[PDB]
């Protein structure tokens, strides 16, 4: 399953995807 990291990267550590 791939993950979309697009705005999650400094904030934050938990990839989703919608």
């Amino acid at each position: 399953t791939y993950h979309v990291d697009a705005n999650d990267h400094d904030q934050s550590r938990k990839s989703q995807q919608y």
